[PDB]
């Protein structure tokens, strides 16, 4: 139970020798202890950790990528956080300030004049001119020259001005120190403020540091990648890259991620921000920032799902994978690339192929183990395009990724035209059972298409989550039908099914679906969950079936949040959530190119085509929903709907991440982790 942690220097492992000692004080014989193997370098320690020398050495966002890189493979395991709990400031953003209304963009910096924070800064430097190096002119090496030649006039501290004159045009000499008025994030920004450059890499700190007044700070804008801008308050959805201020890394496999948690979590509990005066683990006696910043307030732990990549986001890895691969291609600017669909079955990826070849190249594939594994691909570019069901179309929301197609289900005639917006989820009951209302549900007895299910399940067990706050769903019901709860659950009392099927989510249940929970309702129950035209469907002898023939749509109403009661017809304005259809779902700079290629698609091998045979087509599969829904007719376009939250209802996003509070997804607790 000891972790091995990995010195840099002698003034290191001193600092690591006293947090061995006093970590052996106030800890029991069991668990954890701390090792002090000291090696040359942050490079050497990587590779002393890969080789199972060390176990754990705390980095820099570029370091950390040098770990993920192949043959070492170490993983972002715990992250020092700079604030407080509430507002832990692990990560920080690189930004392009600029004046507002200067009018342009970022992919029209050429010609423009740069002010750097300093030559070989990540924010200042590395990130921003990492991302425009394929915009930057043909000889490439050395960078100093073609970023001189890209820029009309810039200042770059540090930068060889007797070679390359035009990067120190603003700051004569290019000095790299304070005396330079434009050196540093002070510095890069007055060399905006001052109007001798049009566009400031700095950090999202910056511009805050340097004014006080909203008032000044509403002339500036940031540039985004997307190419808008937004005010200097909105850097989290407009900053150039997102940066793991400072992050401990653990071997992938067998990594002991765990016993540094464990370590580190009680270290910064007995010697963390001030909690002792014997010794500070965030304080260096002997130097600077030893082991860890001494910025840092405490530690986090990081997600088990995290990898590299994923840590330090697709931006960044961009950023120094052009500074080091160097490796811009020729395909014109303005086709679009081929857009590889993610498949995750093995029918999945048959029925794939079949499209790319019939694509005539416009479309390729991808397979992959899960769906979050899929998702994982397109945040990280492996991968372009997937369609998503609504939970997953939030998870991808919060893992930054946008819907632009929904997939229609009704046939019309300009149906790409009109999106769908889903079925209606409601809550009836009996106009029999007067004082039942929204806010008493508690402790009735009631009806669920099953469990897992949208419409029975989901959207009202979420939103009643708030009425309850723990994820015991038996206990708010006295008894219930819930086809697919464990057998002795109180929600399995009502269910009518006989031998092995009576609590089972299938037809011989009989309890079970729409048709079942409203059954459920009739016979035995106090509130049923179901959609919009399930009681039309059942009532008025629309079903011949013997419990349904004489029931009538007025006897039943449909219970409404506001905590009101409403008419069957009245759906509409009394529901629960909008339950929604299908949306293919890509990262935000490929938007476009996969709408224009999808639609062209949906034109060819789209419901229009018959013989079906003959030639392939896109909404048929050979097992069942293959990529899509068979029940698609077209994509229709979601112009004005493109972002999750809008897509789905603020009902439905309520709903389904009170749920998520009981049932983790490790993609979901990465992505919140890196956006909460
Ligand atoms: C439902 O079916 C048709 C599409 O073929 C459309 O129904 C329309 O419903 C509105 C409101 O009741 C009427 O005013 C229209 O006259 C109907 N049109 C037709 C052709 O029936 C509607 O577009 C479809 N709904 C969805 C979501 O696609
Ligand atoms: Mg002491």
């Amino acid at each position: 139970k000891t972790v091995r942690w990995c010195a840099v220097s002698e003034h290191e492992a001193t600092k690591c020798q006293s947090f061995r000692d006093h970590m052996k004080s106030v800890i029991p014989s069991d668990g954890p202890s701390v090792a002090c193997v000291k090696k040359a370098s942050y490079l050497d320690c990587i590779r002393a950790i890969a080789a199972n020398e060390a176990d754990a050495v705390t980095l820099d966002a570029g370091l950390v990528y040098d770990a993920y890189l192949a043959p070492n493979n170490l993983k972002p395991v715990v992250a020092e956080f700079y604030g407080s709990k509430e507002d832990p400031q692990t990560f920080y953003y690189a930004v392009a300030v600029v004046k507002k209304d200067s009018g342009f963009q970022m992919n029209q910096l050429r010609g423009k004049k740069s002010c750097h924070t300093g030559l070989g800064r990540s924010a200042g430097w590395n990130i921003p001119i990492g991302l425009l190096y394929c915009d930057l002119p043909e000889p490439r090496k050395p960078l100093e020259k073609a970023v001189a030649n890209f820029f009309s006039g810039s200042c770059a501290p540090c930068a060889d001005g007797t070679d390359f004159p035009q990067l120190c045009q603003l700051c004569p000499g290019c000095g790299c120190s304070t005396l330079n008025q434009y050196f540093g994030y002070s510095g890069a920004f007055k060399c905006l403020k001052d109007g001798a450059g049009d566009v400031a890499f700095v950090k999202h700190s910056t511009i805050f540091e340097n004014l006080a007044n909203k008032a000044d700070r509403d002339q500036y804008e940031l540039l985004c990648l997307d190419n808008t801008r937004k005010p200097v308050d909105e850097y989290k959805d407009c900053h150039l890259a997102q940066v793991p201020s400072h992050t401990v890394v653990a071997r992938s496999m067998g990594g002991k991620e765990d016993l540094i948690w464990e370590l580190l979590n009680q270290a910064q509990e007995h010697f963390g921000k001030d909690k002792s005066k014997e010794f500070q683990l965030f304080s260096s006696p002997h130097g600077k920032d030893l082991l860890f910043k001494d910025s840092a307030h405490g530690f986090l732990k990081v997600p088990p799902r995290m990898d590299a990549k994923m840590y330090l986001g697709y931006e960044y890895v961009t950023a120094i994978r052009n500074l080091r691969e160097g490796t811009c291609p020729e395909a014109p600017t303005d086709e679009c690339k081929p857009v590889k669909w993610c498949a995750l079955s093995h029918h999945e990826r048959l029925k794939c192929d079949e499209w790319s070849v019939n694509s005539v190249g416009k479309i390729e594939c991808v397979s992959a183990e899960t769906t979050e594994d899929c998702i994982a691909k397109i945040m990280n570019g492996e991968a372009d395009a997937m369609s998503l069901d609504g939970g997953f179309v939030y998870i991808a929301g919060k893992c930054g990724l946008v819907p632009v197609l929904a997939e229609n289900y009704n046939k019309s005639d300009n149906c790409e035209d009109t999106p769908e917006a889903g079925y209606f989820a409601i809550a009836v009951v009996k106009k029999s059972a007067s004082d039942l209302t929204w806010d008493n549900l508690k402790g009735k007895k009631s009806c669920h298409t099953a469990v897992g299910r949208t419409a029975g399940w989901n959207i009202p067990m979420g939103l009643l989550y708030n009425k309850i706050n723990h994820c015991r769903f038996d206990e708010f019901f006295s008894e219930g039908c819930a086809p697919g709860s464990k057998k002795d659950s109180s929600l399995c009392k009502l269910c009518m099914g006989s031998g092995l099927n009576l609590c089972e989510p299938n037809n011989k249940e009989g309890y079970y679906g729409y048709t079942g929970a409203f059954r459920c309702l009739v016979e035995k129950g106090d509130v049923a969950f179901v959609k919009h035209q399930t009681v039309p469907q059942n009532t008025g002898g629309k079903n011949p079936d013997p419990w349904a023939k004489n029931l009538n749509e007025k006897d039943y109403e449909l219970l409404c949040l506001d905590g009101t009661r409403k008419p069957v017809e009245e759906y509409a304005n009394c529901h629960l959530a909008r339950a929604p259809n299908h949306a293919v779902v890509t990262r935000k700079d490929k938007e476009a190119c996969v709408h224009k290629i999808l639609r062209q698609q949906q034109h060819l091998f789209g419901s229009n085509v018959t013989d079906c045979s003959g030639n392939f087509c896109l909404f048929r599969s050979e097992t069942k929903d293959l990529l899509f829904r068979d029940d698609t007719v077209c994509l229709a376009k979601l112009h004005d709907r493109n972002t999750y939250e809008k897509y789905l209802g603020e009902e439905y996003v309520k709903a389904v991440g009170n749920l998520r509070k009981c049932s983790t997804s490790s993609l979901l607790e990465a992505c919140t982790f890196r956006r909460p």
